């Protein structure tokens, strides 16, 4: 998509706009957040658990 142009704000606008379980946006767990954000919009996104699993 474009995880080589956006900056931190967008990460949080992509880790806080969908509400992905993200804590501190640090280097290590930086891609894991810009990477969850991939299926989140191309096959899955929330599908929260209505009953169990």
């Amino acid at each position: 998509d474009n995880y080589a142009d956006l900056s931190d704000t967008e990460l949080t606008t992509l880790l806080r706009r969908y509400n992905i379980p993200h804590g501190p946006v640090v280097g290590s767990t930086r891609r894991l957040y810009e990477k969850k954000i991939f299926e989140y919009e191309t096959q899955r996104r929330r599908l929260s658990p209505p009953s169990s699993s």
